[PDB]
């Protein structure tokens, strides 16, 4: 089961749309056949799709490799609200307003599974059918806030350390080379100590300056989410971490509302932020899911088992999606 | 019948594919379902396609508006080899390459009538289904050059006119917002003395120095048209014309070939360099062709009968172009 066929930056075709005066989303887009647009997470780019890009493409299907707003070359509005879910969410409906798509399949990862979870909750007509790797669908609760929920589960301590800007910043963008090697990680090769980030003060204070190779990625494609990064930055992919209060808001105005289009959710046993255990319950919020699991997968579940993704991804496109 | 819904530039989706390290062409990318490739003329741009781009879409059909070569967004080469058939042709399949799309419905106009028939010619597997404006499909002949062809018709003057190098160009580059307006009329509303204009010392020398406001472009439309020639500016669109010697030996290279796949041939006319009856005998070579006609309709097809245009294309896409 070797390693599939990937995505050449120069040889894709680069898609861009302004959706504000101020924001504009780029993209990469390939095949034809329904619209399936890929959602990546904090901190990747469109390039962690490489790998399902072209099979997805290959399946039947057109592509639209999402390059989320404050990533590369997409737009990146300094200011925290620009990143609320509430905006981005927004935003996206317009991306398919420019681009006339009725509907999209979408399918997020990371962030990008909480986007395009509330992309299925708020604006039904606009999605296809919903697919998310990792990110379960946690319906927010009016009473709890994110302030005794993000302080229940030890592992969320690095997020409070990502709210005070600038903080995680400097270190992120002090080494990027570092910064990547150390985070592109299978899970039995970690070094990550995400028990006490703010305590270590920092999340890389704990680890070795030279980290070695993932298994999963190669140089060049450390290299090329260094060059990725030396635009924007950081301050825009952390700003999504920043806005609790508004997302909690937002999410309670839904209440008793439930996702009703074609879902999948497809947990990775290894990932130890986004265990498979929290996607336990959503079952009852989602009558009509369908449930993906790959063995062995860490968090950046595109990167470390490539070969399953694009089986369970296609393999549910073409009965639940496709129509 | 008023003018039909148009196309506003900064709410629009531009796509870039590059297909050689020096060579990136330019598109905007509106709808979902078959691809539609949609090419101008000599000197239009995307813009020309603004009726019938939202139209198409709005029938069902994706629509990739082609920036051409030399054109604005898209780079220009100031080399003149750069723009003979061939090359410009084996682009267009590279364009298709990198979005990934086996197939693509081509229709031009003009010189993109040109490009949109050859492309039908040695390239059958990735066109789905050719439409030309205007421009009708004649098979070169071997024992007859260009040379004693552009020198029978009185009215091709102005091409041997356009061969000599930068001489052409400082007159339409002389003052972008008198060449456009000059240039885009209806026939009722002419100027230009497509005659001897080499005798005449130009194209524009026995013309108003301010012409008036066709009724078919506003201000604006034209105010588009110059400041995208800002750029590039005439030297790559002109080229086209200059390598008439390459496409005769390179379209004699398929002699007793024809052109098998659903096509449309649209005729206008009021125009007169590309009169509806040279396109007389077209049935023969293409034994699956269907014709169009638009009365009172001069040389610029989109801009003077846009109504009419997207009748016919509509219409003849879902017939014999969707399957
Ligand atoms: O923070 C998230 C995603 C959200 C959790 C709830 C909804 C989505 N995951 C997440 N936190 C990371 C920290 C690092 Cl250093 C690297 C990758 C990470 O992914
Ligand atoms: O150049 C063509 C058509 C091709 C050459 C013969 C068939 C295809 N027509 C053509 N020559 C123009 C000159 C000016 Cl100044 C403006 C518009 C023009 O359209």
């Amino acid at each position: 089961a070797p390693l599939p066929t990937s995505c050449n930056p120069s040889d894709m075709s680069h898609g861009y749309v302004t959706v504000k005066p101020r924001v504009r989303l780029h993209f990469v887009e390939l095949g034809s056949g329904p619209a399936v647009c890929l959602c990546h997470g904090f901190p990747e780019s469109w390039y962690s799709w490489r790998y399902q890009i072209p099979a997805l493409a290959q399946a039947g299907y057109r592509v639209l490799a999402m390059d989320m707003k404050g990533y590369g070359e997409s737009s990146a509005p300094p200011e925290i609200e620009e990143y609320c879910m509430e905006v981005l969410c927004k935003e996206m409906v317009t991306f398919l307003d420019k681009l006339g798509l009725s509907q999209a399949v979408f399918i997020g990862h990371d962030w990008g599974g909480m986007l395009v979870w509330y992309m299925a909750l708020f604006y039904p007509e606009r999605v296809r059918a919903v697919a998310s790797l990792n990110t379960p669908f946690i319906p927010a609760n009016p009473n709890m806030s994110p302030l005794e929920s993000i302080k229940a589960n030890p592992v969320f301590d690095y997020q409070l350390y990502f709210q005070e800007p600038g903080v995680a910043e400097a270190e992120l963008e002090q080494n990027l080379s570092r910064t990547f090697k150390s985070l592109f990680r299978a899970s039995d090769e970690s070094v990550l100590s995400m028990h006490k980030v703010c305590e270590a003060g920092g999340l890389f204070v704990n680890s070795p300056e030279e980290p070695s190779l993932s298994r999963m990625v190669t140089e060049e494609e450390i290299q090329f989410y260094v060059q990725q990064f030396k635009k924007s930055g950081f301050r825009g992919p952390l700003n999504w971490y920043r806005n609790m209060e508004r997302n909690w808001k937002w999410a309670c105005k839904s209440l008793g509302r439930k996702i009703l289009i074609p879902a999948l959710m497809v947990t990775a046993e290894k990932d130890f932020v986004l265990v498979p255990q929290m996607s336990q319950h959503m079952e009852d919020w989602i009558p009509h899911l369908k449930r993906g699991h790959i063995e062995d997968c860490g968090h950046w579940t595109q990167m470390d088992k490539p070969t399953e993704v694009n089986q369970i991804l296609i393999k549910w496109l073409d009965s639940d999606a496709r129509n």
